[PDB]
């Protein structure tokens, strides 16, 4: 039984999104305030998750797309968590470019459960191919947006985004997906 | 639709063991190279995960049991750290290992206390989650052999010795060496 997105929504919610969030924007302000003058401010204090449908990820984005570079992390936020003492949860910040100059600077990452899904479609298991992933990921995504409808602080902390990807042509920049939803938010 | 069980013991196994396991026997014996002659080796060698199956997972050990006291930090993008624990019998020490929660409980619980999920529902998923996860391990035998379940249905205050527990596993896989 390989139905496994509702798990993957409500473990990704309770056990990162709702521990995560409520302190996000203060860490991003005590970033700010270590380089007020020097690095300029993070005007952006909301999460920016990376939802690639087909759950592909990879390890350094940063060295993946040219125009997204990594700029710095944010202060740590270490916790006791289930007896791990000092568990640790770290956030990047990513400046985005657009032709040639930087446009975009953003907190920014990958959801971390599509890896779950990528895992389980390579694992030689007999009825779970792409088509199962697929289908996954975007139930995944479903239920998540189901439950963040229903707590609105964290929906004011974070934005989704979500896409597919062309596996052909130049069709598709994500630094420029990326721009767009902060152009959004611009709102 | 709360099936979560299914998505928590994937997500547990493929997201977690998985990727900590296999150099778990080496974290520990570059702790027992840089602690041997001061602060003292780590015999066992395995993960042990504490499985309550009310879902009560307290973030420090030592306020589920005070005969459970923080040793040491297991040290070493994303960072995996692990806590060897000290076990406590008639005011001596009696055992050590790494020791912690299934995290994913902590999903189950919060889950119960919201909407349309009853403690009941609670229960039956801690339970599947249990079964489908040691279905995984059984087959990767790789991981099996180096982490143990250890499964109970007591809440962690009471005149039920969350410590005898492990130390009463920490004997039964000394045995089988
Ligand atoms: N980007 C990011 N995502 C995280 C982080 N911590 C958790 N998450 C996400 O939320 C997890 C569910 O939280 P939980 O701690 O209850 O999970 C359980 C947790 O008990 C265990 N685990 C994973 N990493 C660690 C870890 N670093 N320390 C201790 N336990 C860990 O395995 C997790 C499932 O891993 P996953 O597939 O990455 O799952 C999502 C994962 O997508 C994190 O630090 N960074």
């Amino acid at each position: 039984n390989f139905n496994v997105a509702h798990g993957l929504a409500w473990s990704y919610y309770i056990g990162y999104l709702r521990l995560i969030l409520p302190g996000l924007r203060a860490r991003i302000q005590a970033y700010n305030q270590r380089h007020k003058n020097v690095l300029g401010g993070i005007g952006n204090h909301r999460l920016h998750i990376l939802f690639p449908l087909d759950c592909g990820v990879p390890d350094d984005l940063s060295v993946a797309d040219p125009n997204i570079r990594f700029l710095h992390e944010l202060p740590q936020q270490s916790a006791d968590r289930a007896g791990i003492k000092g568990r640790v949860y770290t956030n990047s910040i990513y400046e985005l470019l657009e032709n040639g100059q930087p446009a975009g600077v953003c907190v920014l990452e990958y959801a971390t459960p599509l890896q779950t899904l990528f895992a389980m479609s390579q694992d030689g298991r007999a009825g779970f191919s792409r088509e199962d992933r697929l289908e996954q990921a975007k139930l995944f995504c479903r239920t998540l947006e189901d439950i963040l409808a229903d707590a609105p602080e964290a929906q004011n902390n974070c934005r989704l985004i979500v896409y597919q990807e062309p596996t052909e042509g130049g069709s598709f920049s994500l630094s420029q997906e990326i721009l767009r939803h902060l152009r959004q938010e611009e709102r």
